[PDB]
C-alpha cells in the first residue's frame, strides 16, 4: 500500500546525456543513434536571446562550432540542422547505449518524468505534468536546457519534452523532440506568460480513487450529481471540464472501488465548496491533480519496466 | 529555479536489481560483486510469517532450494548465509554492473532514493525520508520487498535500506544492508506499532529556507525567539527539539538568504500556531520535512553525479 508521486527509472535515459556546447554556451543533448538533439538556443549568446535571428545566427556556424561530449569522450559532428526550435547534430558513431525509443507529443494532463540534468550528467528525476497551459512545474536551474521529459513502457522510451526556458513567472517551457514548443512560448527572452492555469480534474478524481483504495474515505459523501452541475461547480474554481471520455478513462477504478465516478464528482464539489478543514488527503492538504487514472492503476497494481 | 521532491538517477541501482525465490515466495535482490543480499523471509510461507524460526527454517534449505535470475539469465549459488535479517547468497558470477558502494545506515531524518521493484524488475523511483520513529511512508505493494533506497554521491552507492515489511499502519519498515532493522521492528506477521512520529524540524527549516530562495517569503514575519523558547513550541506541535548542531547545518542557507536562524525558527513558530490560512509554501499546504539541508543545498545549486 501506500501512494507516492514517483518517477520512472532512468537509466535508459541516462545512457543518451551528452553535453553540447557552442560558443561559450553549454547545454544538455539527446544522443540517439547517429543524432544528437538540443534546443538550438545553445547557438545563441546572452546577448542574441534578447532578440534571435536563429537562421543568420547559424548560418555563421559550422560542423566544427559544436562540442559534444559523451561522458569525457568527444564526438565529431559531420551535419547540423534545425528542425523548429531543436538542432540536430549528425554524429560519426551511434550511441550503443540507444534505447527503443519514440518521439510523441504528449497532451496537456499527461504525466512524464523530468532527468533534470547539467553539462551532460543526469542530476536528478521527478514526475511532472503538463498543466493545460502547457507549462510544468518543475525544478531548472541554469544549464538545464535540453534536459528531458519521458515515459517508459516495458522496453521503449518516449521522449515527450524538452526544457528551453524558464517564464519570469518561474513556471517552464520547452518543447516536444521535434523542436515544436508546448504552449505559445518562443524560445527568446521577452515577456511571456501563460494563462490562466486550471486544475486536471479527471487527474484529481483519480487521486481521489487511489485515496479509497488506500484507506482514505473520510471525504465520500452523501451526494451524488450531474456532469453539467458538476462542471457548472468546477468553472468557478478553474477545472477544466469533465467528458464522458473522462468517464470512461476512470471506468476501471470506478470498478475496483465500487463508487459510481458521478458520486466521486459530488465529493469533489463538496470539497471544492467547503475546503478539506484543515484535514489531509493521501498526506497533502490540496487537492492533487498531477496523477492520471493510468498512473493511479499502474501504482495501485504494480506494472514494472525493463 | 524552483523546487521538486527530487529523486537520484536510477540506472547504477537497476543495473544491482535481480529475483530472488525460494519455495513459492519470489522477492527482489540486491547482486553486488558475487554476492546476492535479499530479505530473509523469502524462505518463509505465508503460514511460517506468523512465527518463524528463521534458523530452523534456514536449515531445511540448500544453496540450489535459492533461484536467482538477473533479467532472463540464472546464476548459480554456491553458497548461503544469514546475517541478522538478510539472506547473503554467494553466486558465481561477480555482477559486471556492480558500482562503487558502500553500505551505510542513515540517521533519523536522512533522506534517500527508493527503487520500487517487482519481480527483479525496477517499476519506480521516489525519495524518502527515515521518520524520526524509524519508518518510512513509501508505496510498496505485495513483492516489493528486497527493493532499496540509497544515496548517490558522483560515483559512489550508498545503499541505506531494504524494504521488508508494511505494518498494520500501512507505513513501512525495513534494515540496513546488514540486515538491521530501523525501529524496534521484527519480520514477522504479528502487531507491530511505531511510535509517535514527530516532524523533523531542521528538515522544515531548510524547506523554508528553500522556499525563500525560491520567492515564496510571506511567512517572513517581524518576530525572533530563542532555541529553549522554540523548543518550547516544537514540543507542543510534536516537532523534534532543535540543536546547536542543527543550526549550524543550516548555516550556509542563512547566510545564503541573510535571514537568522533563530528568525526563521519565529517564522515557523508563528506558522504552527496560527495555521497557514489557506495559502501554500512551495505548492504545498502543510509544512514539508522530508528536505534535509543537504538536499536543499544540492536542488538550490545543482550539482550532479556519473
Amino acid at each position: 500500500s501506500g501512494f507516492r508521486k514517483m518517477a520512472f527509472p532512468s537509466g535508459k535515459v541516462e545512457g543518451c546525456m551528452v553535453q553540447v556546447t557552442c560558443g561559450t554556451t553549454t547545454l544538455n543533448g539527446l544522443w540517439l543513434d547517429d543524432v544528437v538533439y538540443c534546443p538550438r538556443h545553445v547557438i545563441c549568446t546572452s546577448e542574441d536571446m534578447l532578440n534571435p535571428n536563429y537562421e543568420d545566427l547559424l548560418i555563421r556556424k559550422s560542423n566544427h562550432n559544436f562540442l559534444v561530449q559523451a561522458g569525457n569522450v568527444q564526438l565529431r559532428v559531420i551535419g547540423h540542422s534545425m528542425q523548429n526550435c531543436v538542432l540536430k547534430l549528425k554524429v560519426d558513431t551511434a550511441n550503443p547505449k540507444t534505447p527503443k525509443y519514440k518521439f510523441v507529443r504528449i497532451q496537456p494532463g499527461q504525466t512524464f518524468s523530468v532527468l533534470a540534468c547539467y553539462n551532460g550528467s543526469p542530476s536528478g528525476v521527478y514526475q511532472c505534468a503538463m498543466r493545460p497551459n502547457f507549462t510544468i512545474k518543475g525544478s531548472f536551474l541554469n544549464g538545464s536546457c535540453g534536459s528531458v521529459g519521458f515515459n517508459i513502457d516495458y522496453d521503449c522510451v518516449s521522449f515527450c519534452y524538452m526544457h528551453h526556458m524558464e517564464l519570469p513567472t518561474g513556471v517552464h517551457a520547452g518543447t516536444d523532440l521535434e523542436g515544436n514548443f508546448y504552449g505559445p512560448f518562443v524560445d527568446r527572452q521577452t515577456a511571456q506568460a501563460a494563462g490562466t492555469d486550471t486544475t486536471i480534474t479527471v487527474n484529481v478524481l483519480a487521486w481521489l480513487y487511489a485515496a479509497v483504495i488506500n484507506g482514505d474515505r473520510w471525504f465520500l459523501n452523501r451526494f451524488t450529481t450531474t456532469l453539467n452541475d458538476f462542471n457548472l461547480v468546477a468553472m468557478k474554481y478553474n477545472y477544466e471540464p469533465l467528458t464522458q471520455d473522462h468517464v470512461d478513462i476512470l471506468g476501471p477504478l470506478s470498478a475496483q472501488t465500487g463508487i459510481a465516478v458521478l458520486d466521486m464528482c459530488a465529493s469533489l464539489k463538496e470539497l471544492l465548496q467547503n475546503g478539506m478543514n484543515g484535514r489531509t488527503i493521501l498526506g497533502s492538504a490540496l487537492l492533487e491533480d498531477e496523477f492520471t487514472p493510468f498512473d493511479v492503476v499502474r501504482q495501485c497494481s504494480g506494472v514494472t519496466f525493463q
